[PDB]
Order: C-alpha cells, then sequence, then structure tokens
C-alpha cells in the first residue's frame, strides 16, 4: 500500500548545528531549553537598528510598531583571521554568510567529522535564504565588495571555497519552507548519486525593520506580546526572529561503513504548491494533504504509525485549523480514539525563523529521535475552539513526555509552509540495531610467546602510548588550544577518562597546518606536555611544527646490518596487520625454498651468527625482507603514501614493490634466488678464491686516484660522499686499510665472510637469470632512484625497469646510494623514512644532505633496536602527520564497541574557540 | 564506457519564451535574428534611471561608467487586469515576477498546451534570479506590498498560484548559471517523478545602476564598446543586459503519447563548483572538466560525438582560454584533426543576461536542433593568440551553417560558470524517429450501405462542420479576438489553410470562462459567425456564453416515442467509437436472445411496425437502449462526465450503466428479459385482458380526485406537473378522454398495443425475478435520481439499489419523472441532456422547470430526426464546452499524420494579446 515503488537508500543524519534565540549555540543547550521550557522571545536590544534610527519619522514608525521577537546576542562578531578575511571585506559581509561558515565548522565538529578530509570530496551545499537585509545599509550613501558579501548565492559559494567542496552549492528560496526544500534536495542528490555528504539548512537575520514595519502595516500579522500560541485559544500572530541550523547528512550505507554516530534517520521527503489558493497568502489544506500523502509514500511509511507532528505552528486563528484538517485526512484517518498523533511547534520557544524555521523543527526532532523524550509546546492555554482534535485524531503535547511507539519504534513529521504556496514535508524515524549491520613448529613457538607475554603482563603491565593530536591553521591558536585542553584533562571530569577517549575525540578534529602531537602514558604526561607545548618549550615526547614540508617523503629501503636476536617478534604478536603480511611472505618463501621464516623469528634462541645450520647469509636477507613489507603495509593501512623510493643492494626488492614495478610474488623470487645463491656460492669456495669487504672513508674522485695502483679492487657500495665500501682479495684491503691509518682515515672490515657486488657473484648471473624468468616488470607509478643506474630519479609511468638484466646488474655491479639520495635532495624532497628492523642507514642519509647544504632534514627511523617495537611506529606516524605528510590518524584508534557502548569513548573535550571582532557596515540615513 | 549506469527517461523540450533584447519577444523572432548576426546592444535609453539621475553625484558616477547593453524597449507596462491584480499592487510588483507569468503563458501557446488542462497537476516551476533590483526603490522612502512584489521566492510562487500549479515551486540562485541548475532541477526532478511537467528558465532586470556602477569601479570588466567579442583577439570585458526565458520539460514518453511536438532533447545535466581557486572570482578548469563529463555520463553520450557548443563565452581575456582548455580535455580529446567541435556563444548576439543566460543559449540551441541550421557568432576578429583551436580540436564558427552530424545525429552542449565558482552543463540532441515509436447478413448489410454511401459521396461530397473555439477570461476580450480571427482568415495566409488546421490550434489554446464556438463549413461562414460575434449580435451558427454554469449537467435516458426508420445508421458508418459500443451491446443481446440488432439498424426496409416479425416492441426498446449506451460513451470518450442521471421507464438500464450500479452486461440482461416478457404477454392475451394507456392533462393532485369514479385505472408515468399517462381498459379511458375534453384539456391515446407499469405485468413479475438472478447491483458513485423511489436524489457512495426488487417496482409501479426533474432544478441543476434518437423528453423536461422558476435552462440535444447525426452531437459538445462543462476539446481534431506532415496541420492563427498599462513605482531621492 504504502511501499517504496524505487530502491532508494536511507539518508542518516550525523551533525546538527544551533544558533537560535536563547544564546542556543550548541545542540546540548537547545536540548536543555526545550525541556525546561524556555521562551527565547526577547524585547529589541538597545544597540540594534541604531543605524535608521535618529530620524524622527522612521524611529517614531518603528516604535509603534511591535519589535518584539529573538534576537541574537552578538551578530557583528566574525573571526575575520580564521576564515582568511580583511577587515575591508569582512564588514561588507552579510551576517547569513558568518552563520552558514561557522555553523557548517560546528556540523562537522559536532559530527565528528574532521573538515581537512572533505577537502576536494564531492560534498553539496544547500542553504535557504530568503531577504538580502543587510544589502540596504551599503546602497545607504558604497564599496564593491558589498556585491560578493550580499549576494544570496554566495552563502552557499563560499562555504564551498573555504571548505574546497567540489559538489552542487546552490542557495535555494521558497520563503518560510526554505530549509525544508534544501533538505529535500539534499536526500534527493544522495539518493541520485551527484554527492556524498550534504551540508543542509537556512540562516536569517534581522537587519533592518523595514519588513518588520510592512508586516506590521497590513496588521493582524505580528502578535502585540511577540508570543507564539501555536494550537491555542489565544492565537493572534507571530514575531520574526533571526537564527540559522545546519545538517550533515549521508547514506545510511556510508555512515555504517565509516562509523559516524548516527542520530536519526530521514526516510523520505516531498514539496509542492497550493495553487490557485483564496489569495496568493492564504493556505490550501488539499495540496498540504498531497504533500503529506507523497512524502510518506516516498519514505515507504503508512501515517497512521506516526507519533509526533512538528506542525508549522505560526501561531494564526485561521491558519492553524487548516493545518490540523489536512493532518486529520493523511495522518489522523483511521486511527482509534486512544492512538492520537501528538502535535508541537518549536516556533512556541524560538519565534517564526523564516528561512530557518525547518532547521530549527529539525534539529529538534533529530534530539528527541537521538534521545528518548518529547519536549513540550509551550503557550497553550486550552483547545482552539474551531479544532476538534478527538475526532482528527490529534493532541497538543505540553508535557515532557516519552514516544508512545505506536508502530514499535520512532517516527515524526516535519512541516513547514510558505507565504507563496510552497509546502514541504519531512518524514524521520529513530536508528534501528538493523542499521548498524550489513606451520606447525611455528604454531608451537607462538604458543609459547603468548603465553609468555601474557604472563609477563600480568607482573607488570605495560601502560598503553596514546598520541594526542593537536592542531590549529596557526601556532599560536595551537598552543592556547593545548593550555585549555590540559586545564580540561586536570579537572575531574578529564581525570575521569580513560586517556584513549581522548585520543580518539581528538584525531577526529580538523588536522590543520600547523600540528603537534603528544605521546603520553598517563594523565599526568600529557598535562605536562600540553603546557610544555603552550609556550615555545621542547619536551622529549612532544612533536610540534609550524607548517608542511613542501615534497612528500622518500622510503629508504638498507636492510643489511640491521639485524638482532629478537625483531619483527614483539610487533607480530600485539599487531595484526604486521602478522599477516608476515605469514604471506613466509608462504611464499616456504613454496620457493621449502622452510618458513617464523621458527626463526618466533624462536629466541636463533642470533642468526651459528644458530642457524641453513645459510645464515640467506636468513638474515628474507626475515629483513618480510619485515620491510609488513612495515610499509602497515603504514599503508594508516593512510602513508611514499612519493619516492630508494633501496641498497637489498631492499631493491622491496622497493620494486612498494614502487609497483613488480609484484610481491615476483620480488620474493629475486631476493629468494639471490639470497640462496650467495649463500651456496660463498660455502663453495674457501680459501681460495674468497674476498672480502671493507669500508673506507674514501670519495668517488679519491677511489679513481687510489685504485689505479691496486688492479683488482671494487667499488661497492657509495654509502657517503666521504665513505664508501669496497671488496677483494684481504691482502688488497689490508693494503687499504693500513694506507687510510696512515692518512688518519677511518676503515673498518664489516666482519662479513659474504661478498656482493663483485667478481664472486659473475658466476651466479648464468643460474640467477634462470630463476628470475617469468617475472613481469610492470610500470612503476611512483617515484624511483635506482642505485644501479647511477642515481638517476625516474618518474611515475615510465616503462618498466625491473627486467632480468636489471637484478643482473645491481648484484654484480656497484650502487649508487648517495647519488641518489643527493639527487632527491635536488628534487626538493626533506623526508625520509627508513624501513628496517634497525635504522643504520639514515647516518649516511644525514650525511649527504648535509652535503648537499640540507641540515633540518626529518630523518624519521622505525623499530629501533633495544627500544619497543610498538611506541616506535607510533611516532613515526606522529612525525608524518606533524610535517603534513598523508596520514589517516582516525586509524590509529580503531572503535571496539560501536552502537554498543559508545559513551565511554568519544570524550566531551573542549571544542575549538574562536575569537570574534566586531565587522560592522557604518550608516547614517 | 560513456553508457548510462542508471536507467532514466530522455526529457522533452516542447515550448519556448523569449523576453531578449532587440524586440525579440517570439522564437520566430529569435530565430531570424540570430541567422542574420544581429547585435542587440544599444545605449541607455533616455528614460531609465530617471530616478537616480537628477542628483549630481550620482548621475556624473553613472555617465562616467559604461552604462551600455541589453535593454527591454517597455518593462514598465503591464496587464494587470489580466493576471487579476490592483493598481496598487502592480505598481510594487518586480518585473522579473511579470516576465515570468508572461513567458509562461506564451511558452504554453507555442507548445500548444492548453493553460486550462494543467490545473490542479503537477507541474513544477524552477526559476533563476540573483538579484532584486526592484526592492531598492520601494526603501527610498513605501507599502507593505513590495515584501511579496520584491521577493525572489514569489517570482515562482506566483507562477504556480495563477496557474494553479501544485508541484515544486523554487527560486535557485547560483549567479550566472541559475537558469542552467532550474533546468537541472527539473530534469532530475521528472526522472524521479514528483512532477509532470516543469517550467524552466531565468530572468534578469537592470532597474538601478548600482550594481553596474560596482563592476566598473572594479575595472577591467566591463568592455569599453559595450561590444563582447567572446573568443577573439579583441576581447575587454562584457555588458550586462535584461531579458528572460522559459522552457516546457515533459518527459518523451509523455510527450510522444499526448501528440505534443518535440523540438529538441535533453540527455543529461549535470553541475558543481569550482572549489579552491585563485580566487572566489577566478575560474577552474579542472572542475569544468569534472562538470563536462559528469554531464556526458548521466547523458550516456560521448563527449568526442559532440558537434556544437555553447560555450558562456563572456569576452574576457583570461577567462575564455580557461573554459577553452577545459573543453579540449573532454570534448576535444582523441579527436580528428578534420573534426572538430564548432564553438559558439550567444552573448556576442545580445550580451552578458546574468540570471537568464542560460535560457538564452538553451533556447538558441533548442531552434537550432528544430531546424537544421547553426547561427553564427558574430564580434570574432580574429582567433584568440593564447588559445590553440587546432590543438585543442574546436572550431569558432563566425558564418551560417549545417550540422555535421559526426555520429550521424545533431548533438550540442550548453556551460554555464557563475562567478562565485558554481557550474553547470547540459546536452542537447535532435528529436529522432525512433522517439516517435513506443453478424454474416449485417456485414452484407454493411458492405451495402458503404459502398452507397461513397458512391453518394462522388455525386455530392458533404462539407464537414467545424467547431472553431474561442475564449477568455471576459467576454469584451473574447470578442476583441473573434474580430482579429476573422480578419487573419479573410487574408491570404488564412484562405489558404484547411479551416481544420485552424480548429486544431484553436482547440489547444486556453479555454477561459467566458467561451464561445462557431460552427461553419467554409471560410465565408466562420468570417460572418465571427463578426457577428465580435458585437453582441446573436447568430444560429454561434455558441455564445458569459460565464460557466454553478452545477454539472444532468444526463436523461429516455428512449420512448423516439424511434425513426433510420436511427444510429449514418453515425455508425461515419464513427469508430459509436459503431464499436454499438456492437458489443450486439453481442450481448445475440448471447441472450439469439438475433442481433444490426440487421435492424443497417436495412432501411424495416421501420420497426409491421416490418419485424419479432415483436416490434422488444426490438425497439434494444435497439435504442443500444443507441443510447453508445452515445454516453461517446461523450466519455471526449471527456463528458455526467454528475447526475435520471430515466423514465426505459432508460433506467442505461442509466444505472452509467451511474455505475450496474455492469454492462447485467443491465443489458435487465432490458431483454423485460423487452421480451413484455412482447410475448401482450401477444398472449388479445381483447379479453388488454388495456391500453393515453396522455390526460391533468396533475398529480387531480388525478386523485378523479380516480375515485374510475376505480381500475392506475398512473403509469407524471410526464409533467400538469400532464399525466395513466392506463386501463378501453372503455375506462374513452371516458375518461371524453371527460378531458368536455373540460377542454388534451389528450391522446398512443396507438400503443403495450401497456407497461399497469396489471398486465404482475404474471410477468415471477418469470421476470428467475431471469435476473445472478446481476450484483454495487454502489452508485454518481448522483442518481430514481423515478420508481419517487423521485428522491440519491448521493454517490450510496448502497446498491439496483435488486431486483428494484426492476420488479418500476415495471409495475409507475415512475415520478416530473418529480426527479423538480429536485434536481432545487438541487441547483440546470443543464439537461437527453440521450436519444430523438429529443422528446426535453418538452416535458421543459415545462418542469418553468414550473420551478427556471427559465433559461440549458436543454441540450442530440441525434435528432431528419437532421445530420454528425453536426448534432458536435454541437451538443459545443454547447456542454460554452457553458463551462468537462469536455477535452482537443478530441474533436485528432492528428492524423503526428511527425509526418505536422506543416499543414497546426495553422499560424494570432496569438493571444495582452494590454499593457504602465505600472511603475514613483521616486526621487
Amino acid at each position: 500500500d504504502w511501499s517504496r515503488t524505487r530502491d532508494v537508500e536511507d539518508i542518516a543524519i550525523v551533525g546538527v548545528a544551533t544558533r537560535f534565540p536563547g544564546d542556543l549555540n550548541t545542540p546540548d543547550e537547545m536540548w536543555e531549553a526545550l525541556l525546561e521550557g524556555k521562551d527565547c522571545v526577547t524585547d529589541l536590544p538597545e544597540d540594534r537598528w541604531t543605524e535608521f534610527l535618529d530620524e524622527p519619522r522612521i524611529a517614531e514608525r518603528v516604535k509603534k510598531a511591535r519589535t518584539r521577537g529573538g534576537y541574537l546576542t552578538d551578530i557583528k562578531g566574525f573571526d575575520s583571521e580564521f576564515f582568511a578575511l580583511s577587515k575591508m571585506e569582512a564588514d561588507n559581509i552579510d551576517p547569513q554568510q558568518r552563520m552558514a561558515l561557522e555553523l557548517t565548522w560546528e556540523a562537522l565538529e559536532h559530527a565528528r567529522i574532521p573538515a581537512s578530509s572533505l577537502r576536494g570530496e564531492s560534498v553539496g551545499v544547500y542553504i535557504g535564504s530568503s531577504t538580502n537585509d543587510y544589502s540596504f545599509l551599503a546602497m545607504s550613501d558604497a564599496h564593491p565588495y558589498a556585491i560578493t558579501g550580499t549576494a544570496s548565492s554566495i552563502i552557499a559559494n563560499r562555504v564551498s571555497y573555504f571548505y574546497d567542496f567540489r559538489g552542487p552549492s546552490v542557495a535555494v528560496d521558497t520563503a518560510c519552507s526554505s530549509s525544508l526544500v534544501a533538505t529535500h534536495q539534499g536526500v534527493q542528490a544522495l539518493r541520485a548519486g551527484e554527492a556524498d555528504v550534504a551540508i543542509v539548512g537556512g540562516v536569517n537575520a534581522l537587519v533592518t525593520p523595514l519588513v518588520t514595519v510592512g508586516f506590521d502595516e497590513v496588521g493582524g500579522v505580528l502578535a502585540p506580546d511577540g508570543r507564539i500560541k501555536s494550537f491555542s485559544s489565544d492565537a493572534d500572530g507571530y514575531a520574526r526572529s533571526e537564527g540559522g541550523g545546519m545538517l550533515v547528512l549521508k547514506r545510511i550505507s556510508d555512515a555504517r561503513r565509516d562509523g559516524d554516530q548516527i542520530l536519526a534517520v530521514i526516510a523520505g521527503s516531498a514539496v509542492n504548491h497550493d495553487g490557485r489558493s483564496n489569495g496568493l497568502l492564504a493556505p490550501n489544506p488539499d495540496a498540504q494533504a498531497e504533500v503529506l500523502r507523497k512524502a510518506y509514500k516516498d519514505a515507504g511509511i503508512n501515517p497512521r504509525d506516526v507519533d509526533y507532528i512538528e506542525a508549522h505552528g505560526t501561531g494564526t486563528i485561521l491558519g492553524d485549523p487548516i493545518e490540523a484538517d489536512a493532518l486529520g485526512r493523511i495522518v489522523g484517518k483511521g486511527r482509534p480514539a486512544d492512538k492520537p498523533a501528538l502535535l508541537g511547534a518549536v516556533k512556541s520557544n524560538l519565534g517564526h525563523l523564516e528561512s530557518a524555521a525547518g532547521a530549527a523543527s529539525l534539529a529538534k526532532m533529530t534530539l528527541a529521535l537521538a534521545n528518548d523524550k518529547l519536549p513540550p509546546s509551550i503557550n497553550y492555554a486550552g483547545p482552539n475552539p474551531y479544532i476538534d482534535f478527538e475526532k482528527e485524531r490529534l493532541k497538543v503535547n505540553d508535557t515532557v513526555s516519552d514516544w508512545p511507539r505506536y508502530s514499535g519504534k520512532a517516527i515524526a513529521g516535519v512541516s513547514g509552509f510558505g507565504f507563496g504556496g510552497a509546502n514541504a514535508h519531512v518524514v524521520m524515524r529513530e536508528v534501528l540495531a538493523g542499521d548498524l549491520v550489513e606451520t606447525e613448529a611455528a604454531q608451537r613457538l607462538l604458543e609459547q610467546a603468548r603465553e609468555e607475554l601474557e604472563a609477563k603482563e600480568a607482573e607488570e603491565p605495560t601502560k598503553q602510548l596514546v598520541p594526542l593530536a593537536v592542531s590549529a591553521f596557526l601556532t599560536s591558536r595551537k598552543r592556547q588550544a593545548a593550555a585549555e585542553l590540559a586545564d580540561w584533562i586536570d579537572s575531574p571530569e578529564g581525570r575521569a577518562s580513560s586517556l584513549e577517549s581522548i585520543g580518539r575525540s581528538l584525531s577526529r578534529r580538523n588536522h590543520g597546518r600547523s600540528r603537534a602531537v603528544v605521546l603520553a602514558h598517563d594523565h599526568d604526561e600529557a598535562i605536562k606536555g600540553l603546557r610544555a607545548l603552550a609556550e615555545g618549550k621542547q619536551h622529549p615526547s612532544v612533536l610540534s611544527a609550524d607548517g608542511p614540508v613542501t615534497n612528500g617523503p622518500v622510503w629508504v629501503l638498507a636492510g643489511f646490518g640491521a639485524q638482532h636476536r629478537k625483531m619483527g617478534k614483539s610487533l607480530y604478536l600485539r599487531n595484526e596487520v604486521f602478522a599477516e603480511w608476515i605469514n604471506k611472505v613466509d608462504a611464499l618463501i616456504q613454496d620457493e625454498r621449502g622452510y618458513s621464516i617464523l621458527e626463526l623469528i618466533l624462536d629466541d634462541n636463533v642470533d642468526y651468527t651459528d644458530a642457524t645450520c641453513e645459510y645464515p647469509i640467506e636468513v638474515v636477507q628474507l626475515v629483513i625482507f618480510a619485515i620491510q613489507i609488513a612495515l610499509g603495509e602497515l603504514l599503508r593501512h594508516h593512510g602513508a603514501k611514499p612519493a619516492a623510493v630508494v633501496g641498497q643492494s637489498l631492499g631493491e626488492a622491496a622497493a620494486s614493490y612498494f614502487a609497483g614495478g613488480l609484484s610481491l610474488a615476483d620480488a620474493t623470487r629475486t631476493i629468494c634466488s639471490r639470497s640462496h645463491l650467495m649463500g651456496e656460492g660463498e660455502a663453495m669456495l674457501f680459501g681460495e678464491y674468497i674476498r672480502l669487504m671493507a669500508l673506507v672513508e674514501y670519495s668517488a674522485d679519491e677511489i679513481k686516484t687510489v685504485f689505479s695502483d691496486y688492479p683488482d679492487l671494487e667499488v661497492c657500495v657509495y654509502a657517503a660522499p666521504t665513505q664508501t665500501v669496497i671488496g677483494g682479495p684481504p691482502d688488497q684491503v689490508d693494503a687499504i686499510i693500513a694506507r687510510a691509518e696512515s692518512e688518519g682515515k677511518f676503515a673498518r672490515k664489516f666482519q662479513t665472510k659474504g661478498a656482493s657486488h663483485t667478481q664472486q657473484m659473475d658466476p651466479l648471473l648464468g643460474e640467477l637469470a634462470a630463476e628470475l624468468q617469468g617475472i613481469e616488470p610492470k610500470p612503476l607509478t611512483t617515484g624511483y632512484f635506482s642505485t644501479v643506474h647511477e642515481g638517476t630519479f625516474i618518474r611515475p609511468g615510465s616503462a618498466p625497469i625491473h627486467d632480468v638484466d636489471y637484478w643482473k646488474k645491481g648484484l654484480r655491479h656497484s650502487v649508487y646510494f648517495t647519488q641518489g639520495i643527493r639527487n632527491a635532495v635536488d628534487n626538493g624532497h626533506t623526508t625520509f623514512l627508513e624501513l628496517a628492523p634497525n635504522p643504520v642507514a639514515l647516518m649516511q642519509v644525514g650525511l649527504t644532505t648535509a652535503s648537499a647544504g640540507l641540515h633540518d632534514a626529518q630523518l624519521i627511523a622505525t623499530l629501533a633496536r633495544k627500544q619497543d617495537e610498538v611506541e616506535s611506529m607510533i611516532s613515526a606516524m606522529a612525525q608524518l602527520y606533524v610535517h603534513g605528510h598523508d596520514l589517516d590518524f582516525r586509524t590509529l584508534f580503531p572503535r571496539r564497541s560501536k552502537g554498543l557502548a559508545g559513551a565511554l569513548d568519544f570524550a566531551n573535550i573542549p571544542p575549538t574557540r574562536f575569537k570574534r571582532k566586531e565587522h560592522w557596515l557604518p550608516a547614517h540615513f
């Protein structure tokens, strides 16, 4: 009968913003006022309309009028610095635009959706406005800035400009029902694509008495006392008010997917016109019945199941019976006499907000549905004698009461009718639960570690690290917020928080250009760091910056000489993504070589030297390769992405996968074949052909001059501008070591039996090529710095370069690591991230960057020896977040109880604070 | 690749309205100007802005400005009487509202859609406006009427009020692209229901120099010469203009169904925003590319197939290259160098119509697509050096040229970008052909009649009757139009028309309250009647009225003594609906009685007396019953519907079917059983029990007094207040006849052997009830006047009353016909229609109405003896149409060649004429 003909989604409400009379600047303040039954109407403020006053003719005309209604306490104030507006430009901006910008920020903050995440997305803005009162002040004399400021279109276009929205931006105007129409258009769009989020609302402002005087001149429109008595026997008119409201709308599927909290649901909506009635301003009950029937047909809901109606309620003796009649025809048809539809109007509390009444009505029902109470309708001194509520199945709810729930759930209807004939109706329902729902030995070692870990935790439980994020568009604002946050934490309410809800709430705040992070284990540490951050004092547990870096980060995959007894074990047990990718690499290696690396990672006795019989030279490379892959994918899971990559003779396989040149399986084959061939080849020869490598403090130019006397020696790695790794027979290296010491130059030996990038690899090339057959190189899709191609930058989308000959050249010929780093600095890169169990290549990178004139480079280190594997990746993510790099800070605080125990999470931290300064346009008249 | 993801309809354009500069008030004038390459820009008129002038400060500032652009010749004029507005109210109405009302009327007239047919329908109005300039004049001092007049919402709400539209009525505002956005919303609605027709357009007006001066103060925006040079090397700005346009949109399926002529098709549309660009007023090519891609994805069209682009073309040296760049990315991608996309802009001809540019662009392409020519773009003195058209696959078409049709059809794109960032694009294509596509002896007699008819036509072809409809909201306007129409007919163009296209065109004009019809066989008769109608002179071939009657018509089904040799034969051959329903009744009668009535209707020898052996008393009733059903359904086919029904002892069966109490088959059973039983019963007895009926001029009260002496006599029919039909033995009737003559009272005998409503029926009731078993009476659903229940009015929705006992009572007991007529007059009914082969009951009805005080009753007669069966039903329809009764006058002119030979139909009759009088708001400043 009333089922949906079209297969469409239900729209979910996730945020609300209020700027209504009575200092109701937040939904919480609004909800308390509604329960208390507060009359927000008041006399005209002394400081309003002063521009038109001082003229006796207009002044006495104004006094004779009513001039009583809802007025904003502060309308001239505006934080131009926050919104990047000059004083001259800001003074010529209509307050309607100011409210829209402020309301949009509060709504996203109320919805816990970082406004930075919506930049460049398909977000629509539909805002209702009817009167350009501010334009009259400009023309009293003027500046061209008034054209954009006072324009109605700029009310929404400016919002989509400041927040960088790439969706529809239109300003509707249907007089007294514009807000509902704007909501209707947003709902229809989301059902038809064209957007993923929608900001819908309305705004109004009483800047001049022209409109108020005109209505008074008509007579019989404005109430003498300024109080509305919707559906009462003393109805005598209404009063005009100013304010605004906004809502954030998303498809219910998206809200469930993204973890957003759903306050209510918009099942359907409809709009029509009264047609030829008894005058342009006369309502037509027949049209009102049609739109109600039209709306509930779209919503797929039988009107007999409705529990509450937020009526237009203009307090007109003649227009109220008409509205009741239409409701009885549709809503009050067939109902039992003991199941009436509750009736009420918010205009009794706030007044008649012309283009913002719909927003106020929608906000009221949204809070009522989110909670489980129905607020009363004030100014009710008896039923209207011309309306038979019993015969129409209606009841005016004038007391705090709970939802009857006739159908088992809560359903409400919001109706708004314009004075030109335009009508609208929106159907709302509560959120339901249904809306929230769509290797043997390795196991033995794994179980032992978990039991040992759990047992150790009992003796001494570790305190989890929580990164607290503070950000703003300016450093001064950032540190002011930190001090306010610290004071709140020290308060009893803050002390009664888990310190994880605080971080979760902050992670969903706007992430500005000036960012800071505090690494705290308990409240006291967080307070100390925030207080230090309140000023410019440094602190070990505080990361701060003043602005983002120009270019993206660079990932370094060296993985040489960075192995120890227990690497990748603590993070494997206490993380899932890291463990997942480790297993995938383990399976691939098991297929190729026939043994599992988990038996080595999990085992504690193994130290990768004399404890593993199967060629420690081989297992070490595989374990490091697996760790590098796991760390990179873990960073990807949190949103991090590399702008460029670079490797040093062992991470080229891993670097290729991250860039995209080769698949994971193909990369695993290269390292496995390389590692196994090196291990067996080294064991094949002993004494006769053995050649070892050493580190010498020499430059590339110096090496050419000094290699003339030593013919056989070869250059292996250009680690630094003044350092180089070479290989050759021990006698030649020994002479070099003695020669360097004679000149005062530092040197080493690396104590490594293996030797790569030398003649030893030559026999291995023939069989290495055969094993590498079948690999399919692909386009990079990411910046690359080939250390085998003389450190030449390669742009994304270039032709594949990971053919077999590429690996043979790298294994045999030297690697130009220092050259690649210098080229990256030339391109502008300044942040370098190393993925390895122990950072050893950062020192080499630091020397190269300093030699190139870069001394403030960001050297970020992943897992390090003798430090907790967790609390080190978290710090790495924080540094990327601080310096403006790509990172979804919301991933560090996953939700455990979605729709179950949301109370204990999402703490009540202080909100963003604005500094409002007067901005108004002088006028004399 | 570019196919539609969603299954949606294509929108069709059926009407266009123009109010552009250069006196382009009709599409035909606009099309000629575009071909000729007309520059509609001109200097400021001397009579404009005089209110602000006379002040030296503002005057010299205005002179220093450009003040050159498109201005309307007459903007103050307005026909307030036509739109029912007072002088005080009209003077405070923005010209934007005036244009919308006028444009909507012209568009419906151009689309040949009677505006009266859309009253109460789901029609949406989406209109774009940006500047409320008129509101500044009111506030210079004022009246409250300025609130509604100058409001932006009332621009569309007033339109939906005057024309009685029950759909969405919203006023969009996206600055310079509002018209396209309004079109977009209408298209989306129609695809999603919410409406069946949509009026989309925009309007702008230059009432004050405030905006023009402001733009001049900025500098670099307005051209010194006021001429636009879109895509040229001399671009130096643009000029502001005023005007408006409208379009009528319907789903292509509905347009094909309703016979509407399709000018073009809107495949798809899209809108977005530029986001954070280099300033609020700086365009962003990236967003422009997205909306183009977005639009063509919705339209299901590959951009490489486009043939022409109606670009924004603001003549800006910096904004034109940006628009070209985006087009090359999407439209000009992959094209051959010899298949460029033609480029042009209408702003070069008219100027920059801020909120009406989209309407002008859409109208231009609509006429180009409806025709087969591309108009040029004027002011092109060479390509812009900063745009590489060859590399972007673009061509500026500056000459009259035909569509290249790369894909085999015509495709065009209209783009409009606002100065706040809002952007829109609409895809249009021509209309294709695929869019216009989804009883033996009776036969012998039928063939003879057709051959005889065709042979007779050759000797003397008959001239068809054509009803010409003239109507208006006032009698004075109606007769003024008739004189203008007559002059046009007498002109050579009128003489070159079929006189059927003229009627077809008039049938699709608005049908006002004051209506008139001219029944003409040739042009000369039409001229004479129209000239007579120009004044108050009466004319036999002219039907006229000053206003509709209060209540609906009443259908009278008597069908007694209204038979002749050839009835229902001429109309059977020359009409299809009449023949169709005759056959259906024939089949039902054949099933029941076993013989066909067509053998009687088609035969000419039969006269229903001594020529038919099978009980002439029986066949006569069946033939009349069949004719009554056919006439009623024929009237229903043309839109006529009865408010109430009434019958006289023979049409009760037919009356029941029309009301809805019984089905057609059940009604046929009642008459068949009644007729057959009467025929056999009368033949059963002869001489002994024979009783005949006679007509006597007596009243009901008199009959009671006079029936005391005559016990056996009974009253059969109360034909009139002073007349009555009685039945009884011949001796008793003979005494009554002599007695009446002795008193001077007229009487008759009816010379009828049969006698109903007497004792003869008593034996027939027993078997009559058995034959009537199985009939299922239903609720009436229509007004009824039961002549068997003492003429008591029965309301629709009442319980069934057509049980078996109802028919037994009617057959046996008298019928109160005069009582039913009087009751109908009491309820307010004044129009009575008789369905019978010959009107005999109208005389009786006329006497009753006069006795009740009604002397101007509308007595409409269907088929009459010795008159053409056609030209008599047409007159009956005309009388119903004249007096405001329900009738679809468009059905009388069916289309023969739909999409084939539309040229010869839909003649070019004069359009509706308005009397414009100055209405302006004085101001001093």
